[PDB]
């Protein structure tokens, strides 16, 4: 069966031997499972290891160090080419820092993919089928669907396999198949066969494809292909590498990356220029071209040192960390920019039903009319026990057990709930619980019919399975459903045209209507009291609405629904059911029967989440299509409003919002916190009004009425137990429906930006000190304190792992107390620019002072004066200004080792400053980031290694230091902490919990270094 769209519905069902009513057997499914297998696609390997490494070396900042490593190679291969001892050490230390950052980036990217893939199996994909075990619809796993079984699918569902449409229950069926054919509109389907055997998928009507969603309607069909035999499975090879747009923060770092490479080039050009007079010095052999090449290597080695080469890698691991940290909290992050954009979210619009509430509805009370005075009416208000979907409960009239058969209004109320219902109740023998098949509002009515049991049937000898739809089957055996005017959110109602099967009374067909109590009652002209009908007046209209308003605004905050019937409807011939606007024209002159109120408890984590968002400057707005009285009462429960807060201008309806010119409509959208009774058209309109104020909007939803708003918001967050239409229009999915994961995603997105600013602060405060070290030496006339191979050792030790370990920084202590960040402001602030220069100027002066100390004040070194150190090039044995000074000590490796050791040490102490922007080290000790402690101990281990290992001091032109000289290195390196603790102190006090184990740990160190 490969061309099913060209065959009649009877011909396809005959091919499988299946009936559309009873379904498929279980001896047939066992045979079909062996010949066809499970309905699932093989797992894709994704980005391979080699491809994942190539993406690390595609940024400009990494391509400079690649070219500089090539320059250092071709410049060291022409002099002493056949060598490996000291010639090719400069290109080697340039490549080690590149492969170190490439390993961390690939390993962290591989971790985020593994956590995401392990989250796809959180809850298995399910599918509704008809099988001969039960006479009702049952949920099974989508992988256990075999070709040939009857599958039922409704609005919002995801088509589990290729389905030949057998019967459409509603007036029309729309399917969103942009995933397969690429058309951005819902396609209308039918049940008639198409003649063309080679029709394209756009022309393949009467066929629903796996992976696509049902946009509107309800239908059933027979599966014709599963697994790799579906249209979306046969094209899984046509999966080209999509152009993933850069994160809006990555665009800020790319502009900053090219702006920094332009200023670094001007700095390296200046280094080669300010040293013109040193080209023909005797150190280089008196040759100009020999000295010009030497200072070209200092400029190249300074470019590698000054350029942040781990910046494209650290943004990779941070975004990869945010994805893995969210997948551990059961949150599927589809779009990479989504977790970073949530850190700047200012408004969180949220669906109420199914999103802020558990969606575990249960009809707990109802009422019918007892007797009509003529101006007022007495109501027979009942109550029902039970909070789950199990059909075990008791109906009480006045807290006394009552039987529903003696009330003819209850018999009629149960009939409307049974027939005007596109849902059912399923038993789960694996879990031992009754679960819903369809919407929660309708299954609550399906379970209510079982508890009422208006037609007293023997319900004791039936199993758990046959008790889910026992009382409903009795009602549906009495009335024959003709067609369904499906639920449309413009009228907020739904009717069903039923005909009584009994020909004895010869009753004409009726229309059983259920919907929102506000609109349905307005279309009601009569009221059903007991078994007789009496015309409705405006006095009894107030009594019915007042009870419903008490239910919604009460303590239980009930979700109400009115039930009505139409005694004399038009025939099917006169009704024009093609369009949907005529449906409200047939739901007129109704007879009000009763109203039901079902409880929908909010989720436990919602109340604490709204409190954390308000503290973080975020605003939570409830966009619901439910009643205003129910919405405001839920908002007072979850914390959006106070239990006595006035909401005269913070809660609006769809009608009240439209009856407002754009003047007041604007100033009401940023001040409101609850929108009730809004269509899917309004929800996206609310979201675009909030984006008009330059606000990052995050919409959270579960149903098809939220997909237009989920597409317009910057971030769309879908619930895991929601419809597949909402989960398709969303960037993040809460697999466990935990609303507290949203605020964790905001804290994580703010952490990605914080780790970025600390990385920038560390590689600019430090690398400026390496640039100042070279220019300060030149302006003072001192001997050069660093050679190219040592400028490349500082880059490896300081710009390597101690810089990437900043992406593992812990969140700040005030991370979620600051207002949301505006993504339009510049990356680096003007105050941060001062903090970079203030630290760098000390790092540079400390490195020059370390070399100047040995030449002037050290005991082992000469006691050379400041004049002789500044004019060291003019020293000969005939100069009376240089007496006793052996002027071969100006090339000694001691001052170059003091400067190399101070540069490395002062940058490790500057990394300890880069754990937070303003929190001191006594408040956030360095062991809160253990990846940084290990990176510093490794960098200091490698520094001590080249100082004392057999051949290495010769390769780097350094000499081993003693304990007295190492105490001097620490004397100058430690004040870089005190300088940044001071700059952090000013930012806290004048611009914007001391750990005693840390204070007591550093005091034996601080007193030792300074005596
Ligand atoms: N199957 C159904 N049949 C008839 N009326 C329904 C219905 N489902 C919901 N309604 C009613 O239509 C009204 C508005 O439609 P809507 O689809 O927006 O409700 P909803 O359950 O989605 C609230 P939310 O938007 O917060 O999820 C609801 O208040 C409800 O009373
Ligand atoms: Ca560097
Ligand atoms: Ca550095
Ligand atoms: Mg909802």
């Amino acid at each position: 069966m490969e061309n099913a769209h060209t065959k009649t519905v009877e011909e396809v069902l005959g091919h499988f031997g299946v009936n559309e009513s009873t379904g498929l057997s279980l001896e047939q499914v066992k045979k079909l499972k062996e010949r066809w297998g499970s309905n699932e696609l093989p797992a894709e390997e994704g980005k391979t290891l080699l491809e994942l490494v190539i993406e690390q070396f595609e940024d400009l900042l990494v391509r400079i160090l690649l070219l500089a490593a090539c320059i250092s190679f071709v410049l060291a291969w022409f002099e002493e080419g056949e060598e490996t001892i000291t010639a090719f050490v400069e290109p080697f230390v340039i490549l080690l820092i590149l492969v170190a950052n490439a390993i961390v980036g690939v390993w962290q990217e591989r971790n985020a993919e593994n956590a995401i893939e392990a989250l796809k199996e959180y809850e298995p994909e399910m599918g509704k089928v008809y099988r001969q075990d039960r006479k009702s619809v049952q949920r099974i796993k989508a992988k256990d669907i075999v070709p040939g079984d009857i599958v039922e699918i409704a609005v919002g569902d995801k088509v589990p396999a290729d389905i030949r449409l057998t019967s459409i229950k509603s007036t029309t069926l729309r399917v969103d198949q942009s995933i397969l054919t690429g058309e951005s509109v819902s396609v209308i389907k039918h049940t008639d066969p198409v003649p063309d055997p080679r029709a394209v998928n756009q022309d393949k009507k009467n066929m629903l494809f796996s992976g696509t969603n049902i946009a509107a309607g309800k239908a059933m069909g027979v599966v014709v292909a599963t697994g790799v035999n579906t249209e979306i499975g046969k094209i899984r090879d046509e999966m080209v590498a999509t152009e993933q747009e850069r994160t809006p923060l990555q665009q800020k770092l790319d502009e900053f990356g090219e702006q920094l490479s332009k200023v670094i080039s001007l700095i390296c050009i200046a280094v080669w220029i300010i040293n013109i007079g040193h080209f023909n010095d005797p150190v280089h052999g008196g040759s100009w071209i020999r000295g010009a090449i030497y200072y070209f290597k200092i400029a190249v080695a300074l470019a590698v040192a000054a350029i942040p080469e781990g910046l494209p890698a650290v943004i990779t691991t941070c975004l990869a960390l945010g994805t893995r940290r969210m997948a551990k909290k059961n949150a599927i992050v589809r779009s990479l920019p989504s977790v970073e954009t949530l850190g700047c979210t200012s408004v969180i619009c949220s669906d109420k039903t199914g999103t802020l509430t558990t969606n575990q509805m249960s009809v707990c009370r109802m009422f019918i009319l007892d007797r009509v005075e003529g101006d007022t009416c007495s109501l027979n208000e009942f109550t029902i026990t039970g909070s789950t979907y199990a059909p075990i409960g008791e109906v009480h009239k006045d807290d006394k057990p009552v039987n529903c058969h003696q009330y003819d209004g209850l018999v009629e109320l149960a009939t409307i709930c049974a027939l005007c219902n596109d849902s059912a109740l399923d038993y789960n023998e694996a879990k031992g619980v009754y679960e819903k098949v369809g919407e929660a509002t309708e299954t609550a009515l399906t379970c209510l019919v079982e508890k009422m049991n208006v037609f007293d049937t023997e319900l004791k000898g039936l199993s758990k399975i046959e008790r889910a739809n026992a009382c409903n089957s009795v009602i549906k055996q009495l009335m024959k459903k003709e067609f369904t005017l499906e639920f449309s959110r413009d009228r907020k109602s739904m009717s069903v045209y039923c005909t009584p099967n009994k020909p004895s009374r010869t009753s004409m067909s009726k229309m059983f209507v259920k919907g929102a109590p506000e609109g349905v009652i307005d279309r009601c002209t009569h009221i059903r009291v007991g078994s007789t009908k009496v015309p409705m007046t405006s006095g009894v209209k107030q009594k019915i609405m007042s009870v419903i308003r008490e239910w919604g605004s009460g303590s239980d905050t009930l979700r109400c629904l009115a039930l009505a019937t139409h005694d004399n409807p038009l025939r099917r011939e006169e009704m024009h059911l093609e369009d949907s606007a005529n449906f409200i024209k047939y739901e007129t002159n109704l007879t009000f029967v009763g109203c039901v109120g079902m409880l929908d408890p909010p989720r436990i984590e919602v109340a604490s989440s709204v409190k954390l968002c308000r503290q973080a400057g975020i605003r939570v707005i409830m966009i619901t299509g439910d009643n205003k009285g129910t919405a405001v009462a839920i908002c007072r429960r979850i914390g959006i409003f106070g239990q006595d807060e006035d909401v005269t201008s913070k809660a609006f309806t769809g009608r009240e919002f439209d009856e407002l010119n754009p003047s007041a409509q604007r100033d009401a959208c940023l001040n409101a916190r609850c929108f009730a009774r809004v269509e899917p058209s309004h929800k996206s309109k609310i979201v675009e009004f909030l984006q008009s104020f330059d606000e990052i909007t995050a919409m959270t939803g579960d149903g098809v009425n939220d997909a237009p708003a989920l597409k317009k918001a910057e971030i769309g967050i879908a619930m895991g137990s929601g419809t597949a239409v909402a989960k398709t229009a969303s960037e993040m999915v809460l697999a466990d429906d935990n609303f507290s994961t949203i605020v964790a995603a905001v804290e994580e997105g703010r952490a990605i930006y914080n780790n970025m600013k600390q990385f920038i602060r560390y590689l600019i405060s430090s690398n400026v000190g390496e640039v100042v070290c070279i220019f300060l030496t030149a302006a003072l006339g001192f001997p050069e304190a660093l050679i190219p191979v040592q400028l490349l050792w500082v880059n490896l030790v300081t710009d390597g792992l101690p810089a990437t370990a900043l992406g593992f920084n812990p969140p700040d202590l005030d991370i979620m107390n600051k207002p949301p960040r505006n993504p339009k402001e510049p990356l680096i602030s003007g105050w941060l620019f001062f903090r970079y220069l203030a630290i760098g100027c000390y790092v540079g002066a400390a490195t020059v002072g370390a070399a100047a100390w040995w030449f002037i004040a050290a005991d082992g070194g000469p006691r050379v004066s400041f004049y002789q150190l500044s004019h060291f090039l003019q020293c000969k044995e005939d100069n009376p200004d240089f007496e006793g000074v052996d002027c071969a000590i100006f090339e000694s490796p001691y001052p170059m080792t003091m400067a190399l050791s101070v540069l490395v040490t002062i940058e490790m102490c500057n990394a300890l400053n880069s754990l937070s922007e303003n929190q001191s080290l006594l408040r956030m000790p360095p062991w809160e980031n253990i990846w940084l402690v290990g990176s510093i101990c490794l960098s200091m281990s490698l520094h001590f290694l080249i100082l004392y290992v057999e051949p290495l001091p010769l390769i780097f032109q350094i000499t081993p230091l003693n304990v007295t000289q190492w105490l001097m290195v620490l004397k100058i390196s430690l004040p870089v902490i005190l300088m940044d603790e001071t700059l952090k102190f000013v930012a806290r006090n004048y611009l914007e919990g001391i750990s005693w184990p840390f204070v007591l740990l550093i005091m034996p160190l601080v007193i030792w270094v300074y005596s």
